[PDB]
């Protein structure tokens, strides 16, 4: 009876939200289901550390220890085993690798790269099983449309998740029929990144063009628009290191979590052309934090209840 549509750019966090609805209302991920994602965890860790040493060549950075070159060679051939763990750990500890990691803005690196790598000892053990946090931290591109059903207070939702990348936005239109509410996810940490499809397009700017399209859409003039400003935990960490001016030349405020976030929210709310007729319900979220998403869900519920 209630249709929920998750929209947003790629890496936005929409699929992580779906995962959280199963954790909260469907009592988590079974031990067996976690073992399913074990390969995904390993693939993500491997792809991340590969992405870093590959960046070094492009970025003119070399190891703090020249002996690592044999480990970097070993990483590619092996692409889990206890030898591969020792190789990755040494590469992650290297001063050169760490320098390149702190320049990840200049290439494409998974959000959860450091999360997995900093916990490699746990990840490398035998009989290791992905934790619920580990599963949420996994990245897998969403291809096609995925639906999910859950019931709350005698109201049950149809949640639709779709791919955010340009390759999949053609299929967004197929879902627009009968949408109660839209949850538009935006990565706060995307302000200094660039799209993986287009090397020179700013990720946040892309997210903006999308939100303008959706927020001021002809089909959705009825539907309530919810704006999820996601990845606030990464934004908090990141805003100290990188200035928000990279995304906005005009921004003269401080590079602080509270003030910078407030600014991004305002720029997205300003895209509403029917600003008097239509309201936008905005919430700051950490999609990997189940407790935080529980609070978000309640906020989503209140917006739908307002009907
Ligand atoms: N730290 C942190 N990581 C997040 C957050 N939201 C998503 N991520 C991470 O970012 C990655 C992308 O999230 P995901 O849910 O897959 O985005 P998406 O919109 O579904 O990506 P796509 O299918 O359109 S391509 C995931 O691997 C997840 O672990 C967040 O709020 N905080
Ligand atoms: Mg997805």
């Amino acid at each position: 009876e209630v249709k929920l549509l998750l929209l947003g750019a790629g890496e936005s966090g929409k699929s992580t939200i779906v995962k959280q609805m199963k954790i909260i209302h469907e009592a988590g991920y079974s031990e067996e289901e976690c073992k399913q994602y074990k390969a995904v965890v390993y693939s993500n860790t491997i792809q991340s550390i590969i992405a870093i040493i590959r960046a070094m060549g492009r970025l003119k950075i070399d190891f703090g220890d020249a002996a690592r070159a044999d480990d970097a060679r070993q990483l590619f051939v092996l692409a889990m085993t206890a030898e591969l763990a020792g190789v990755i750990k040494r590469l992650w500890k290297d001063s050169g690798v760490q320098a390149c990691f702190n320049r990840s803005r200049e290439y494409q690196l998974n959000d959860s790269a450091a999360y997995y790598l900093n916990d490699l000892d746990r990840i490398a053990q035998p009989n290791y099983i992905p934790t619920q946090q580990d599963v949420l931290r996994t990245r897998v591109k969403t291809t096609g449309i995925v639906e999910t059903h859950f019931t709350f207070k005698d109201l049950h939702f149809k949640m639709f998740d779709v791919g955010g990348q340009r390759s999949e936005r053609k299929k967004w239109i197929h879902c627009f029929e009968g949408v109660t509410a839209i949850i538009f996810c935006v990565a706060l940490s995307d302000y200094d990144l660039v799209l993986a499809e287009d090397e020179e397009m700013n990720r946040m700017h892309e997210s903006m063009k999308l939100f303008d399209s959706i927020c001021n859409n002809k089909w959705f003039t009825d539907t309530s628009i919810i704006l999820f400003l996601n990845k606030k935990d990464l934004f908090e960490e990141k805003i100290k290191k990188s200035p928000l001016t990279i995304c906005y030349p005009e921004y003269a405020g401080s590079n602080t979590y509270e003030e910078a976030a407030a600014y991004i929210q305002c720029q997205f709310e300003d895209l509403n052309k029917r600003k008097d007729t239509k309201e936008i319900y905005t919430h700051f979220t950490c999609a990997t934090d189940t407790k935080n998403v529980q609070a978000a869900a309640a906020f989503v519920f209140d917006a739908v209840t307002d009907v």
